[PDB]
């Protein structure tokens, strides 16, 4: 009698993959409504407590109310997984909707943090801490300007090893707490991630920033930084103050998320009838543009990179099933084999695969059918088949990433030049000697650039294909 996470729950389509898994939207099978659910893998992702303290935890959350918390509403387990089903927002991660602002001032920064240390606020008098917080885990319910910001992942850190790749871990070291790096820590360090969204917001730039993740680390765990920037004259000294307690380095003389609230740039800052000056901080958010499209462009490539791995097993596995299904050796196979030798690779993809894969199989296979048979004969060869149903999951993976680059090439160059492929590898740890022997390798006559074709090559490279 034990609650099947399938007899309550159909899984539509993919959210996306933030850090422990996949979030899948999914719709309650009688009562219609759409909630996103974390997929987590016991294996993949594993355990630092005992079941006992997670059941607890997750009995707790379900109890909590906090408009600008992710509400939790159910836990399911199974043998490869756990479910944390909760409510969903659609409104996007906080900095890709700032980044499309004309406009961005202190005010609305204040707002944005004040919504966060309320949610903090909030859950620290209940003792749950997040210890990753970072705007990848803010989200809004609207693409709205005025929009109301949910934090998702509270209390998650606690019991689950975060995925030690590095597309899971770009963008994690600006926000980490030093304290936290060395092993001693407390709710405090919420407050210090939160310090460092705001220097972000009011400035567009990292207070602890660095061409890789360990440079970053260090100085971090120095903690010393600056409002040497020029756009720093533009920002209330009130809002220093504030950040200046929020970046306290010793935990017992930080701030308070609570007292954070009560700081009167908040209270100035946040009053409904704005009393103060807007003027726009347009350096910051030039600076949050390129910072945010770097690290997109980083997170794309090694996407792309994992995508094209992940996938080389396909072409061969697949014509393996299919041949091995083929008992009479014609070269040839019908619908019904084809779908049943195309869940089989998904039954098969990694032990651990995508949710939706062996639903999407009829739907993804009528697609090939429609290019390899459009007038639908029904016996078909089934290299045809693989060679046009991985033809199309390579272009699709190919586009994900053009998209990226395109948006990282905010002045429409088509161009990407050396210094920034500089950067953007080392957000992505691809060793510098390694890219640019790759580099000399795809195009000779590279003179300190390349378009997205010799970009896309590179990575290519950069993985073995």
């Amino acid at each position: 009698s034990t609650a099947i996470f399938s007899d309550r729950y159909k899984g539509q389509r993919v959210l996306g993959k933030g850090s422990f898994g996949e979030v899948i939207l999914c719709k309650d099978k009688i009562t219609g409504q759409e909630c996103a659910v974390k997929v987590i893998s016991k294996r993949q992702v594993k355990q630092k407590t005992d079941k006992e303290s997670l059941l607890r935890e997750v009995q707790l959350l379900k109890q909590l109310d906090h408009p600008n918390i992710m509400k939790l509403y159910e836990f399911f387990e199974d043998k490869g997984y756990y479910y944390l089903v909760g409510e969903v927002y659609t409104g996007g991660e906080l900095f890709d909707e700032i980044i499309s602002r004309k406009r961005f001032s202190e005010v609305d920064a204040a707002r944005i943090i004040r919504q966060v240390l309320s949610g903090i606020t909030y859950m620290h008098k209940n003792k749950i801490v997040h210890r990753d917080l970072k705007p990848e885990n803010l989200l809004l319910e609207s693409k709205s300007k005025d929009a109301n910001i949910r934090i998702i992942d509270f209390g998650l850190s606690t019991h689950f090893e975060a995925s030690k790749k590095m597309k899971d871990k770009i963008g994690t070291a600006y926000y980490i707490a030093p304290e936290v790096l060395h092993g001693t820590y407390d709710e405090k360090c919420d407050v210090w991630s939160t310090g460092v969204i705001l220097y972000i917001l009011l400035s567009g730039c990292p207070p602890f920033n660095g061409a890789n993740e360990y440079d970053i680390l260090k100085k971090v765990e120095k903690g010393k930084y600056t409002f040497e920037l020029p756009q720093w004259k533009k920002v209330s000294e009130s809002a220093k103050d504030l950040i200046r307690k929020m970046l306290t380095y010793v935990p017992s003389m930080r701030i308070s998320a609570r007292d954070a609230l009560d700081h009167e740039w908040i209270q100035t800052y946040t009053k409904e009838q704005i009393s103060v000056d807007v003027p726009s901080l347009d350096n910051a958010i030039l600076n949050i543009r390129q910072f945010q499209g770097t690290q997109k462009l980083a997170q794309a490539a090694l996407l792309y990179m994992g995508s094209k791995l992940t996938s080389q097993d396909e072409t061969k596995e697949l014509t393996a099933i299919f041949h091995k299904m083929d008992k009479n050796g014609d070269g040839q196979l019908d619908r019904a084999e084809l779908i049943e030798g195309y869940k089989e690779l998904m039954k098969m993809k990694g032990q651990d695969a995508s949710m939706l894969d062996a639903s999407a199989v009829e739907h993804e296979v009528d697609q090939v059918l429609d290019a390899v048979d459009f007038d639908k004969n029904g016996y078909i060869e089934y290299s045809e088949f693989v060679t046009v149903a991985m033809d199309r999951k390579t272009l699709l993976s190919r586009e994900r990433l053009e998209r990226a680059f395109r948006m990282f090439d905010s002045d429409n160059s088509g161009k990407i030049s050396s210094s920034e492929l500089a950067t953007i590898f080392g957000v992505s740890d691809v060793d510098s000697e390694t890219w640019k022997n790759v580099l000399a390798e795809v195009d000779k006559n590279n003179d300190g650039e390349v378009d997205f074709d010799e970009f896309q090559q590179m990575l290519l490279k950069l993985c073995g294909n």
